[PDB]
């Protein structure tokens, strides 16, 4: 009978019952603007298909960004911008200020709001117990909110959250793998970055919604709690989904594949072998045990759990006491 179907617990049908132009991106029509308006100061990074610039807006000495654009389809273009367009000036997004293209070598390039972040191999150790709360609850208020604009980011990182630590300011970026969600669809997939992808995708389960970036949101906050950075670090896709096991456990891993009939690659049971769950509180230790509490580790074992559905939502995860502490 193949795979069961899954639906999202929250905001299912939000895109349904929008008409055809919010989500329909492959209808959208990209205009561009002139980047003679923007003077290029300093590279601050090279993106998957992109070179990214600070820059200068001529015109009224606003500081940006250019995202200088590699070629890539249409399509994936325009699922970028209008995801962009439709979350611009959502909590903790970054925004899309214009789209450009230089005059003369018809290069396109998208121009954002600046921030001046840490890169968080050397931010991500100075943080305190405070600051994971803090900075954790800020990621909840972008994916809970982009969450219910239809949208699934399905690139959660540290790398894709930029955070001006002098001013307490984070901005969830890089929405390039971000969809639309509409029930039932089959996706790709081949999504997130490695360290961060859920169980669904290393399976090949195709039915999935919002709560993939729940997952990586908890790979994320297990590597910033317990000082483990990546906190799964599997040498591909196969090996990852062995380091998961090798915590979670093989029983709740094959529970998880008989309950949505899920047809294992035949590589798996070699590879998997047989693990019991390794308890939360293995992992701390002097060095980390000051970001650790009896709250860090129940919202941390709520988004670390192999079935999609029983994650916590973004909005769930807003509502633990791991953040009753948070101003
Ligand atoms: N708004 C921004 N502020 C500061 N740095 C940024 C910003 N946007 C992008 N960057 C940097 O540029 C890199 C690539 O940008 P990104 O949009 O992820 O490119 P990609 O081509 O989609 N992959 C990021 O990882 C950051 O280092
Ligand atoms: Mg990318
Ligand atoms: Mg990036």
């Amino acid at each position: 009978s193949g795979p069961v179907p899954s639906r999202a617990r929250v905001y299912t049908d939000v895109n349904t019952h929008r008409p055809r132009e919010y989500w329909d991106y492959e209808s959208h029509v990209v205009e561009w603007g002139n980047q003679d308006d923007y003077q290029l100061v300093r590279k601050l990074g090279r993106g998957k298909y992109s070179e990214v610039f600070e820059a200068i807006n001529i015109t009224n000495n606003e500081k940006v960004v250019v995202k200088i654009l590699k070629p890539v389809k249409k399509k994936k273009i325009k699922r970028e911008i209008k995801i962009l367009e439709n979350l611009r000036g959502g909590p903790n997004i970054i925004t899309l200020a214009d789209i450009v293209k230089d005059p003369v070598s018809r290069t396109p390039a998208l121009v954002f709001e600046h921030v001046n972040n840490t890169d968080f191999k050397q931010l991500y150790q100075t943080l305190t117990d405070y600051d994971i709360r803090f900075y954790m609850y800020e990621i909840l208020k972008a994916l809970d909110y982009c969450h219910s604009m239809g949208i699934m980011h399905r690139d959660v990182k540290p790398h894709n959250v930029m955070i001006d630590h002098e001013h307490r300011k984070l901005r969830l970026i890089d929405w390039g793998l971000a969809e639309f969600y509409h029930p039932g669809q089959e996706y790709n997939v081949r999504v997130a970055s490695r360290y961060f992808k859920g169980p669904e995708l290393l399976v090949d389960y195709q039915m999935y919604d919002y709560s993939l970036d729940m997952w990586s949101l908890g790979c994320m906050l297990a590597s910033m709690i317990f000082r483990k950075e990546p906190f799964f670090h599997g040498h591909d896709n196969y090996d990852q989904l062995v380091r998961i096991a090798k915590v979670l456990g093989t029983e709740d891993l094959y529970d998880y594949i008989d309950k949505y009939n899920i047809e294992l690659d035949p590589r798996f049971n070699d590879i998997l072998g047989r693990h019991s769950r390794k308890r939360w509180e293995r992992f701390v230790h002097s060095e980390n045990q000051h970001l650790v509490s009896p709250e860090a580790l129940d919202f941390l074992d709520k988004l670390l759990r192999y079935d999609h559905q029983s994650r916590l939502t973004a909005r769930e995860a807003m509502e633990h006491p791991y953040f009753y502490t948070v101003v």
